[PDB]
Order: structure tokens, then sequence, then C-alpha cells
């Protein structure tokens, strides 16, 4: 099965998915001199307040907050959107070393980590069938640099003791998804993908200029958990990134001058 191992890592995802090598992979780099300013895009608009988060599981490859969609509770708007996102979940993708990890890349620099948070078009009606259609999801990204720590982070890395390996899953109510956060709200945009299989080409994506900081003892805390199920031979959950893919036929927009 897939996943980020010499066997069976990003570069051996082609041969189960083809779309790997599709025309709006993700995810890419971002060179900040040739994405346009584009003065038509709207403000974001990240309504939050009324987030119920239920869950938290580690599915094997990363850990999932899952939020209750089944009502606009959390929806993403605006920016380059047509329409209302529902938010879903939010995870992480991570490295081994503080300077790796992420998935974008701002001029060829590496972050720490990557938050995704992802949403679903409303209009398409479930999560399965939005991931079926070209502007399916919306997933806004943020990037995590070491330094100072995020305190609106902190009771997602104190659960993770309790979801150590794949399968596992805890309570997770009434985490509030605005501590997670950077001040600006200045983005970048492109049409892409997800980042794992099924690869599907079905994300807006909307990256923020701006990481936030989190502490090395809150990385840390990542890479004590497992790829591996309970009773199996320890995997450290590391470096659950995939590269950056080619741009092709695509321009990235910027909301900031
Ligand atoms: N979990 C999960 C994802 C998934 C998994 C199976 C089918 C469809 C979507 C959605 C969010 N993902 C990205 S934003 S990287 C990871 C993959
Ligand atoms: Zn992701």
């Amino acid at each position: 099965h897939w996943g980020y191992g010499k066997h069976n890592g990003p570069e051996h995802w082609h041969k189960d998915f083809p779309i790997a090598k599709g025309e709006r992979q993700s995810p890419v780099d971002i060179d900040t001199h040739t994405a346009k300013y584009d003065p038509s895009l709207k403000p974001l608009s990240v309504s939050y307040d009324q987030a119920t988060s239920l869950r938290i599981l580690n599915n094997g490859h990363a850990f999932n907050v899952e939020f209750d969609d089944s009502q606009d509770k959390a929806v993403l708007k605006g920016g380059p959107l047509d329409g209302t996102y529902r938010l879903i979940q939010f995870h992480f993708h991570w490295g081994s070393l503080d300077g790796q990890g992420s998935e974008h890349t701002v001029d060829k620099k590496k972050y720490a980590a990557e938050l995704h948070l992802v949403h679903w078009n409303t209009k398409y009606g479930d999560f399965g069938k939005a991931v079926q259609q070209p502007d399916g999801l919306a997933v806004l990204g943020i990037f995590l640099k070491v330094g100072s720590a995020k305190p609106g982070l902190q009771k997602v890395v104190d659960v993770l003791d309790s979801i150590k390996t794949k399968g596992k899953s805890a309570d997770f109510t009434n985490f509030d998804p605005r501590g997670l956060l950077p001040e600006s709200l200045d983005y970048w945009t492109y049409p892409g993908s997800l980042t794992t299989p099924p690869l599907l080409e079905c994300v807006t994506w909307i990256v923020l200029k701006e990481p936030i900081s989190v502490s090395s003892e809150q990385v840390l805390k990542f890479r004590k958990l497992n790829f591996n199920g309970e009773g199996e031979p320890e995997e450290l959950m590391v470096d659950n990134w995939r590269p950056a893919q080619p741009l092709k036929n695509r321009q990235i927009k910027a909301s900031f001058k």
C-alpha cells in the first residue's frame, strides 16, 4: 500500500494512481516573483466561530482532527472561491528535521510543517461527491516554522500520546481552529490536487503567506507518532510530505502586492 517509505513513497504512487503525473498536481513551488497580484480576488472569509470538532484519528499517514460538517458551522468563502465550503477536517504534513516537512515551498524554501484545513463545496452535498469535481475542495494551507510555541496548538499536541498508532482515535471536542491561524490572511492561490492518494484534481489551494510559529517541543511530539499499528515494529511518523510537482499550465495568483 502507498506510504512515504523508499518502496512505497511518492515516486511509486503513479503506478496505482496514474493521475500522479496529471496536469494539475500538488504541491508546487510558489515562485514569489512570478506569482501575479490579482486585484479582483476578494478577501478571504474564514468563519470558524461555530466549529464543532469531534474526534482525532491516526489514519496511518497523518492525524486528522475531524469536525461536524452536517451543517454550515465552520465555513470558508470569498477569495478565489464561488460559494460556500464547509470545514471537514484538518491535518498536518511534517518532517524528521526542522528544515523539511512542508509540501508547498516558497522560492524553494521548505518549512518544518504544513497545516491543511480541508473544506468541501456544499453545492455537491457530500465530501465524496465533492472530490470528484474540479472545484470540489478548498484547502487552506498554512506553513509552520519552529520558534515560539503556538498556544492554540497545544491541545492537539497533548492528545497525540493517546493516538500513537495507526487506527487509534480519541474524542476531541470543543477545539477551536481559530487558534491555528496567523494574523494575516494574505495568500497565494492556484488550482491543484490532493497531495496524497487518490491525488484527485479537485482542490482550489489557498496558501497563506504568513507562517505560524510552533515550538521545537511541539513539533517533536508530532514526530513521536507512529505510521504502524499497535503491536508492530515502530516506524516514526515523519516526512509524510509529497515534494513539489510540475506547475505545468498554471499561474499562481497573489491576493497581495
Ligand atoms: N484524509 C484525507 C484526504 C482524502 C483521503 C481519501 C479520499 C479523499 C481525500 C483528504 C485531505 N487530504 C489532503 S488535503 S492532503 C488527505 C487526503
Ligand atoms: Zn494534506
